[PDB]
């Protein structure tokens, strides 16, 4: 199959910006970049395909850093309970869902002007899980109470099927481990997968992968299921088994097994993420460190003879302390997830260490908290896009689906968006450059990103013009 894209305007970079007007592509890579003419020739010459764009613009597909493609297929399955004004209807909308077991999210008790409870969704004669508007909390009915098995605690409500914090952790924990197959993964993967490739997104860092997810992935790519680039992210718990076959680092036609992620701390919005002095409004607490240096080091020194990257989510300030001095006494250039909060006496050792950062320019318009939690002073830490792809290689993601998976929607963000400083804006052509190139260099994947001769054509037809 060789195809010569003709009569248009193809980006091939945005950093630096460079357009031609011809582009032959065969066995899925770029053979030529230039005049329309010469790639007409080419494939007159060879017997391939015209392709006319007729004016129309093409450009390098979007490249999602970091994203959780199980998470964001559960997320599309979901029952939609937002908005649900009775009980009637909560129980009508629920029973409108497919799955063996029924998930949805967005219930408000003010709403509804009662608490739902295990006794209202009984009615339903499958398993049965929904979130409220926070995450904080869910209801369930008892097919669903009796799958989990739960211990007694003062997070669990048995008579009305409620989970609080703790117990609504090990709910969701053994929800995704023990209930959930690997044909329920599949579909997960698979639903995620047409709703990116809809969105424009060839390519995506898929973190924590664990055992079901990965059962998945292997299963769909020998099917020829996967049609987009995966590059799989694996969660420790894997290196046991990886290390009986000796399997590390290894591309499949679309399947990569490419690294581990690691978790430093949590997140700003619950101040779990973790800082070097006390939170702003909380002055009692400075966040959790969840993996300390020597952790962290430990499960590099496992990943070095696999040939097997390591990523580290890490917000806080002290956080990205702790993933530096890991990266240091490991010699190890890793990646760092979010990267939220960098102080100025940092960036020499991230420029220095070049690690890899992928951030997600869209916390900006979600977290409009950030002054709170940390204040005036520190709130110039925060989301320094400009600042860290100048230093380091530095790349574009979501976390979806925690942000919209619509990379616009997150360019836009790091074009007009700031936290406090203006300066942190990117240039439209940038930030086509960091969710292009930018993720595929954070994702170690050399031939993706652009569309000059060699790499893989992963590409988009645009009607417009991406730089207008
Ligand atoms: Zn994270
Ligand atoms: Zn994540």
């Amino acid at each position: 199959c060789m195809k010569a894209l003709i009569n248009g305007t193809i980006y091939t970079s945005f950093s630096p910006v460079k357009k031609v007007s011809g582009l032959v592509i065969s066995n899925e890579r770029v053979l030529y970049a230039g005049d329309s003419s010469t790639a007409l020739r080419i494939a007159e010459l060879a017997g391939g395909e015209i392709i006319d764009l007729k004016g129309k613009f093409v450009m390098p597909a979007f490249f999602d850093s970091h994203l959780h493609l199980d998470e964001l297929g559960m997320s599309l399955e979901m029952v939609d309970l937002r908005g649900v004004k009775s009980m009637e209807e909560l129980v009508e909308r629920v029973k409108k869902g497919r799955g063996r077991i029924i998930f949805g999210f967005g219930w408000d008790q003010d709403e509804l002007g009662r608490w739902p409870t295990r006794e209202d969704l009984d009615v339903i004669d499958r398993p049965v899980f929904l979130y409220r508007r926070c995450f904080h909390v869910a209801v369930m009915n008892s097919k669903m109470i009796d799958l989990l098995n739960l211990k007694p605690s003062k997070d669990f409500d048995e008579s009305t099927g409620i989970v609080r914090e703790r117990a609504l952790e090990e709910s969701r924990k053994i929800i995704n481990e023990k209930i959930l197959t690997v044909k329920d993964y599949k579909h997960y993967i698979e639903s995620a997968q047409e709703h990116l490739l809809s969105l424009g997104v060839h390519s995506v860092g898929f973190m924590s992968v664990g055992e079901k997810a990965l059962k998945a992935l292997f299963e769909l790519e020998r099917e020829g299921r996967l049609k987009m680039n995966v590059f799989a992210y694996l969660s420790p718990e894997l290196l046991d088994k990886l290390e009986e076959l000796n399997l590390g680092k290894f591309e499949g036609r679309r399947l990569r097994i490419w690294g581990v992620k690691l978790f430093v701390d949590g997140s700003l919005g619950a101040r779990t993420a973790l800082l070097s002095e006390p939170y702003t409004d909380n002055p009692t607490t400075s966040g959790e460190l969840v993996m300390n240096k020597d952790e962290i080091v430990e499960v590099i020194e496992r990943a070095k003879p696999l040939g097997l990257d390591v990523a580290v989510h890490a917000i806080g300030d002290k956080a990205v302390d702790v993933a530096l001095d890991a990266f240091e006494e490991a010699e190890f250039s890793g990646r760092i997830e979010h990267a939220s909060l960098v102080r100025d006496d940092q960036l020499e050792r991230i420029k220095e260490l070049k690690v890899r950062i992928s951030a997600q320019p869209h916390f900006i318009v979600s977290d409009w908290w950030i002054v709170n939690r940390v204040g005036e002073e520190r709130a110039k830490w925060a989301y320094r896009l400009k600042t860290l792809s100048s230093i380091t290689k530095l790349g574009f993601s979501t976390d979806s689906p925690i942000e919209p998976a619509d990379p616009w929607v997150s360019i836009d963000a790091a074009v007009n968006r700031y936290v406090v400083d203006p300066g942190e804006r990117v240039s439209r052509e940038e930030a086509l450059h960091l969710y292009t190139h930018g993720s595929a260099q954070v994702t170690l994947a050399e031939d993706l990103g652009k569309l000059e001769r060699g790499f893989r054509a992963e590409y988009i037809i645009l009607d417009r013009d991406p730089l207008k």
